[PDB]
């Protein structure tokens, strides 16, 4: 357990500790945890999302990284706590920014903590993208750039990597996959599945089913609108969740 | 998404920084912070709790309690993460001194933050109730003394009682359900859920249902040897949440 994070203003709390961090411009354990909090309590929360950045936590995000650009488990924290915000559709709008869409697609050629960095720019952009091409006013970093970025950056991954990440639920995932408006998002979707179920079957296989993925992956296969590669992927991932 | 994982040069940060903050005689903000902070990196993270006591934290944790003992936030901060520690059935056997004991059994009856302090030692003992009478082995006060102590309570908070707590799983809490060893964990554990969804439907019944815990109520009501007042606590249990699905 822990306590109350909205009667406490804990959000508020680890944001005004990253500030004061960031003026000394130290990264060590104590701004590491801020981050890392900040991730955890805002995984299926989209009240704490929304606090973030109503406390001008973008702003903190953008000068941590320019502060600290070789600082991997940091980087690793921030874009966590990213794509738990991108989950809530009713705040991807103020993602929607050539600065901070630059920042995102900058982030999918990150090698920090080995594909975590690139993993969790790719899904804050999945999501960002599954709004279709009409939520993208943003004029530089144009969209089918970002997209054949987001395709190299999947493609770029060893579907065996061990993963410093975990899910309660993959219904945010699995919301990708029964859709034509992104390829680029259900192909990141069905990689991460595919990844997990690889690499830790034993506690995602399970989870995979017991949420209704099995539908869906068969589903693609018979999409007009995915890709070749998704539709093979997909098979496997029905392939390994059988075997269990 | 979420990433629990042990962080030992955290851990090891914290209780560095309680230690300074001891030797000060200062619970200031950092004080809160790192006790705060521990508590945090336990939720659901058996490794943290783990290194918290190879790396000395219940002594600590005593000195803490000894040199601040009328801060209230610093006693909801350090039972907090004990809760979290006793959840680890590995780690339990090293709460089992009658040092220990004593302080948690004395904390039943603490007025600080609401009923925070006495909920969260009461959660301590009833994990600990859970492991039977070996393991409480020759520890004082009597392991009867403790239960009698517990009981009165729970049965003293209010169950409309507003909460500084959440739970993002009551995997620990269900635990306590199908089990004949400790009637009065079984009771705080009922108590721990109705007050929940009493208070906080909207968060608590569909986590309640979802993670199975309508059949371990259920049980409780069909089991011959259960105590009625605990029966009793499950169907208001069971009824709110049946109640709360009709709404929606």
């Amino acid at each position: 357990a822990f306590l109350h994070v909205g009667k406490m203003g804990f959000v508020v709390t680890m944001l005004k500790l990253i500030q004061k961090k960031l003026l000394d411009k130290t990264c060590d354990q104590v701004m590491e945890f801020s981050w890392s909090a900040l991730w955890n309590i805002t995984d299926e929360t989209p009240d704490n999302c929304e606090m973030f950045l109503n406390f001008n936590g973008m702003k903190l995000f953008l000068d941590c990284l320019k502060e600290f650009p070789e600082k991997q488990e940091l980087h690793r924290n921030m874009l966590g706590l990213l794509g738990n915000v991108a989950e809530v559709k009713e705040l991807r709008p103020q993602l929607m920014t050539s600065q901070f869409i630059s920042v995102f697609s900058n982030l999918l050629e990150s090698k920090a903590d080995g594909i975590e960095v690139s993993y969790n720019a790719c899904g804050v952009l999945s999501h960002i993208m599954f709004d279709g091409p009409e939520a993208w006013g943003v004029c530089e970093p144009q969209r089918e750039e970002v997209e054949e970025r987001m395709w190299a950056a999947i493609q770029s991954w060893d579907i065996n990597s061990r993963r410093n990440i975990n899910y309660r639920s993959f219904e945010p995932i699995l919301r990708l996959l029964p859709q034509g408006i992104s390829p680029v998002s259900q192909h990141w979707a069905t990689w991460a599945l595919y990844n997990l179920v690889s690499v830790y079957p034993d506690k995602y296989c399970p989870l995979l089913i017991k949420e209704g993925g099995m539908p869906l992956l068969r589903d693609i296969i018979k999409m007009a609108t995915a890709r070749q590669e998704t539709k093979e992927m997909a098979r496997k991932v029905i392939e390994h969740c059988s075997n269990f």
